[PDB]
């Protein structure tokens, strides 16, 4: 009664007070407005018509000279605003343009990939989808300027980014964009009309960044425009939110001082594990609490590393910045604040579930944790077959409609297209226009074995084992009827 | 025999009559027309485009330009009708403009909030969210008229809304507009030659009033228009229509005689209730059947509180609309008339579950509601364990997708997003946009464990119930069988 | 054995022809093209749009302005093409416009409903919502032809129609088009110059009808167009084709033969369940599949009684249609031949089901028929209490949503809405436009208590009841071996 | 202990190596950017506006007249780009046109079916649906070239395509599009001078196909627009992409390594059966598993079939095509690499699920593979009941709906959407537009009946058979127990 009990209300205050001062930083790092601020430059630059007299938009950009279109009138009218009666410019007149944005571009060689001598009669030209292999290093058209040499991600301050159809590595021919609005459409004027964007142009980013004063949050932004060697056009985008600058107001020192108890909490936690590293040589990974806890620990020191490595001596970026007018490059603080935002949510996840460790002081909620466990080996006995039909399944489906719907269009969305599926969201009507035959077939027979068949072996695995731990209970109570 | 079965009759025709009095006030609370009505006016208003030759409405403006092009253009043409062949004004000739609409506006002082010392050299000023606290009193360009002075929420007759992004207090800058169509125009065009719309401003509220002869239907505008500091705009709308005048038809004598009845239904329960509170003083509060009773008895004085105390004397306000032309304040009456409404239709749900009490005079009906009773206590402990998952899960979301994704927003928002998730409507697109790392990890884990998992347990834990229910009666009839 | 199994090989064999005959008469009633017929029909008059220069169609007609822009340019347009190189006019070529359209309007008085005294002032005049009582009789503006005097319900020949809002009787106005573009146009400017269509106009019907030669397939049209009193207009249309003419082809004769050989099908059956009748005095009317053939036996005589009495006799109006170029009246016939087509379609619904009958000579199938008839009795306890939880669920969404949102518009409609929800398919976002309260708190509530507690008693239900008839079905096989 | 677990071991190494090369071969023929290659072409001619000044497409072509501005319009524009600064034309710079596009079209006669004699006074001629019977053989208008001349199905090299509404066999007329575009524009202007296209012509095809050098892939297209005699217009398209050459780089080789290599695994399970059967002469059949094994060995002899008889030989066509300029016809290989690519999967899929053969060395695994195999009988017993009921509710909804909603417009969809209804997707709208009485109602009912009480009769049929294969298990642990 005395080393249980103490133990256990030592352990639960102390892991209340640690939950209580992580939700205070996830509250802090969200603030409530940030969905409407990104939600404004969205409408500007994607939503918006890209000229006056037509329908087209960003998010469908089918040709070359549609992006053209774009470039020389919806992207500049968006970040180039009439100054309200130094000539610097703004965004909605609450947001500030930093610096000027940047327009860069990947190239193939020519010839990077060999073409069948059954054809050499009509084609004489041909360029490959990219790779970092066949990536074009000589000079090109007009030998004009750095808008034309190629320069290498090393003498660049620049990073690789994930795209869609492959990933695009570093950097090779830029232009840095004006501060004003009539020497940028001169630019992009005289790049159209010396065809600098061409058959074998690959990636194309269109970078800048913003500052809003009124909340004070930066934010970049990322319009990729991918060409996939197949002829068309494919755009994508990124809005990355960021509170850059920390230290101004009464709740950031108090973010800043939960912060440094969150430390001192998770130097706590890690003595505790290791200390009963120590006591337990090899009994102690086996328990599933203990694992846990573990885990949580590692994502924290994780997430503390990338907060001080990092994170936090980025502000010489922003110091050169101050100094001048020239391309300021967030891009790559960016990518790790996200990187942070996603292991702390992780974490949080993680630090929610292991409350239940202390949960279980009452009859029925103990019996419901006794059997939660005692159907885990079966659960994941069946789990492993679930799967293997599964995965048969969406196998199938990308061979029948990978060419049609896109959907299935990759191997990783097709899963995620199959477990849309089963809870009630398809576009049924695109693939009965991919292949009549099959197609409904294949619909039919996943809705018939997965819905009505196996997603109920899940169930009764887990019915009849709550039952037999109620049967087991009951006997408890008969049998302790009988002694007494 | 004869105190039961008596008793239980007694109870049942007097509760039988007092739904169905109920069931007559909803009836005559509600006539079927009533949506067409307000169909009508939110397609005038909301969905009709701004200008001639473009494409932009009401529900989707963008900017501050957009929303002066809606009230110069399409606000009057849906207000002001050419007259048909005194100028007093009509919508859709059977429809009433009442006096006068009115433009409010709030607004935030200059420097509110303090600017980093990093850009001094850029940023010469800034406006915060909208605060009590930071809301401007000061005067405004030409010092002319109320229009520009501000105004206390005391000094009007004004309450507070709660608006989108943040809650709206009582008054400041107001302007009343004319009864004629090219007054109104030429007051409009003057508000915009000096700019009396700004960076700085907050909230618009563009209100009016309508009346229908033909059903005897007024009804209230409140056409909320938020600025955000983030930098665009976001807007609302409210459409509630109001019998604000009750006696004329035979059906209005009938349904003020029935609301009488309720009258004294409700103060026969009350003396019932208490009269058993003396009876049984501490024995009564754990029954479920009485908790009911007591809260349908709550709701009732309340819903006859808001009757009396303030949706009956507010004539006063219509009898000083009648002696002129100015602005007619309803928008506090409306707000008690929805609340009204909102715990009215409560009353009814919780009246209608009473039912079951007299249902339970057959043998299968009865085995079913002990069954359920048993189950209670399994059910309300896993629901505690279910919803700490469903918890860390949206909090999970909400810090993933917060930022980019309508769905997850607010936090509010999330928990209802998921519950969606669960039945079979969800925007996948959009979470794959967001972040197709961990996106559609949380989608997936989310299916995996709440829809195949824990879903089910709700079902065993009925499921094993009834089963020993069922038992339970068998060994009643076969252990009868044994004694006789 | 001899009396059992060829009194069920007598039944099943005769049963079996019964069904294929049943089968031909469906598949002779639906042809697979006319799904393609009625939609190319409903393209052209619904969806196209209104005029040359603007967005709206016929779906969304929100003005009496646009209603007369859509019956002076598109309606025309439709009906009438230009002849290829007697005056006859067509349809796509391919199908025959008959003899003309007609333009039919019901109108209400003046002063049909009192006015309140406090407005009495501004407003001089009321109508108020269709009602046979208040329809008017009196003439109208110029006394000039048929088009602006009232004719009675039994002085023409058409009948009631149920519209959207109320059901509109008979006939008041109207005005036979001309057969020619030229004449129509000229018509429809003088009725919209005389202002024949105003506030008051409830009702208004543009009714025609067209014949297509090369599939032999009649079609009617009833575009009803209401005028709510509210104020604004609601549409709807019914396409119904029409197989009027019946012998051609060698494929009608085996119709028909197939039509008279279910003529003496049904007339044995009738024989036999009332020659049980006289057998069995009052012990008949309890067992399922008895009660089962009576009810086919109703339906294929009310099918019987439908086609002899009104269906076949028609010919009558083709034949005065076949001597003239006036209005043709289908109008009528339309009518039952939906009545006959849906109670065709429940006996082929019932008659499929009845099939069970003989399903049971094997030992598995037998079983569940006997699991299924067990727990009927409980099934039947539960949906009762089912659905008092949800019709006052459906009560209070009424009460709530009832002004805002289309889906829960009608208490009809309610219900159907909740179903969906249950389901996997429900506009969320419009529920939470229209109260933010307790609008999304309906929504969990109704997921928490249907989805995951209530739906899972019937499942408690069948699943126990199934146990119990294997663990019966097992001691059965047990006590006839300790027997033997 | 030695023959069976060696003998278990010889066969699954080998079977892991043959699913190892099977799915390389499915890696192999699918490339992850060939959606988007489709995509594009797709955007082009379908979703792309006909004329600059309108807003209809492809998809939507509703008249004839429609159709004609396509093919005059943007159809070319798609086809014929702008010689970038000989003459051949490519698609998006980076595909090629293969020589040129083909205008097939097919008619009827006149008179082709006979008319009532009660409409012969306006009526004066006739054309039905299509039939190869009907299909007319006569010369046309002008007698000009081969364009407006029959050509049998034997003459031509094509083949019959499977269309939407009926399907259409060979051909009959047919114009070769020129190479140029301005020549091109003549043809089709002189076609549609002489009306070339007109009533009684049915199908239409435009077919054509491109190749691109950077992927090395062929794609076909095959534009069919069918005219429904009915009297408006029916799209359809379809885009298959073809990888027509094979050898080429290191990837390909090693492709046709792993191809031969399954015809040598193939080959020894053929054997492996075959020798089983002569062992076992009549006992093999039962075994499930061994039944599964024939049908994975015949469909890959029927792939491997496919491949060799047909797929390989074809190279004839490409170089015929090589050495001119005229039409090449691809159409005929495309049908057989669909069938292929179909049968492929299939077997993938097949293959996939054998696997379970080896999962069973645990004991988790092993005793839910035996609840899987008893309950199989059973759940095959209720399967039959299901779709009765199943099978009558498509057939009353198609009675109903039949003519009114796309859904049910065939019977072959007719089951596919009330698949959808079950899960959570369905289009409520338009069944209640449809038919207010019975259309909800028939709703109502097959979500009553089917998801609350039949699709757990499934459910509760395992649920109960897993309980009593743990309770055997449990009287296995405990007679064992009893016996040591
Ligand atoms: C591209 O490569 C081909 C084949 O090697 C060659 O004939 C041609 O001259 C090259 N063109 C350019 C512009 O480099
Ligand atoms: C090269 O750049 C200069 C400016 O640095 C510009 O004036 C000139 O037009 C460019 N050369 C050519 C050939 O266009
Ligand atoms: C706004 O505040 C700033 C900083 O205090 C000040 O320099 C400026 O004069 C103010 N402007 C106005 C218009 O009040
Ligand atoms: C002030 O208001 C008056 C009308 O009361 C108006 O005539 C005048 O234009 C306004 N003053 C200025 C400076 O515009
Ligand atoms: C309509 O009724 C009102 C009230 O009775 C009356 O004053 C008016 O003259 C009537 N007008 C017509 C056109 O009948
Ligand atoms: C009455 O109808 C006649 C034709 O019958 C027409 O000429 C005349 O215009 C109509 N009367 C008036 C006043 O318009
Ligand atoms: C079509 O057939 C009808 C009926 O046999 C005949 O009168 C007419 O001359 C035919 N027309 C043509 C163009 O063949
Ligand atoms: C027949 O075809 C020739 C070309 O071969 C063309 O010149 C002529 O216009 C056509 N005949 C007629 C009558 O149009």
């Amino acid at each position: 009664r005395e080393k249980y009990l103490k133990s256990v209300l030592r352990e639960l205050v102390t892991y209340l007070l640690f939950l209580i001062v992580l939700c205070i930083l996830t509250y802090g790092m969200m603030s409530s407005n940030v969905y409407y601020y990104t939600r404004m430059m969205s409408q500007l630059f994607l939503d918006t018509p890209v000229s006056k007299t037509e329908k087209t938009n960003f998010k469908t950009l089918s040709s070359m000279e549609d992006f053209w279109k774009f470039t020389e009138g919806s992207l500049l009218d968006g970040l180039y605003w009439k100054m309200q009666p130094d000539n610097r410019s703004f965004i909605f007149y609450e947001n500030l343009l930093l610096g000027v944005p940047r327009i860069r571009q990947l190239r193939v060689r020519n010839g990077s990939c060999s073409i069948p001598q059954d054809l050499r009669d009509e084609i004489k030209e041909c360029y490959d989808v990219y790779s970092v292999s066949s990536e074009d290093r000589a000079p090109f058209g007009p030998r004009n300027g750095t808008a034309w040499i190629y320069t290498s991600e090393k003498d660049l301050n620049g990073s690789s980014h994930w795209g869609i159809i492959a990933t695009y590595s570093g950097a090779g021919y830029y232009l840095d964009l004006s501060r004003t609005r009539e020497e940028t459409a001169a630019q992009v004027a005289s790049l159209k009309k010396n065809v600098w964007l061409d058959r074998g142009t690959r990636a194309t980013f269109i970078d800048f960044s913003v500052y809003n004063a009124n909340i004070n949050l930066f934010c970049v932004v990322r319009l990729l425009v991918e060409f996939p060697a197949t002829g068309g056009v494919i755009p994508s985008w990124q809005f990355q939110p960021l509170k850059l600058i920390r230290y101004v107001t009464t709740f950031d020192f108090f973010l800043a001082a939960c912060e440094i108890i969150f430390c001192f909490f998770i130097f706590y936690y890690v003595v505790e594990e290791i200390l009963e590293i120590r006591i337990h040589k090899l009994h102690y990974f086996r328990s599933f609490w203990n694992c846990l806890d573990v885990v949580i620990v590692v994502l924290s020191v994780v997430a503390i590393g990338i907060n001080i490595y990092r994170t936090s001596n980025v502000e010489v970026l922003l110091q050169f910045l101050e100094d001048q007018n020239t391309f300021p490059n967030f891009e790559h603080l960016a990518y790790w604040q996200i990187q942070f935002n996603n292991i702390a949510a992780v974490t949080v996840f993680f630090v929610w579930i292991k409350l239940f460790k202390f949960i279980n002081f009452n009859r029925t909620m103990s019996q419901l944790s006794t059997t939660m466990s005692r159907c885990a080996k079966d659960l994941f006995g069946f789990a492993i077959m679930f799967f293997i039909i599964f995965l048969a399944y969406a196998q199938l489906a990308y061979l029948v409609f990978g060419t049609q719907v896109d959907d299935f269009s990759t191997f990783q969305e097709c899963i995620f297209t199959q477990f849309r599926i089963i809870l009630g969201d398809i576009n049924f009507a695109e693939i009965e226009e991919a292949n009549r035959v099959l197609g409904p077939i294949y619909f039919t027979t996943f809705v018939f074995f997965m819905f009505f068949i196996l997603l109920n072996m899940f169930l009764a695995i887990i019915n009849d084992t709550y039952s037999e731990v109620k049967s087991d209970l009951a006997q408890q109570k008969a049998e302790m009827e009988l002694s007494d």
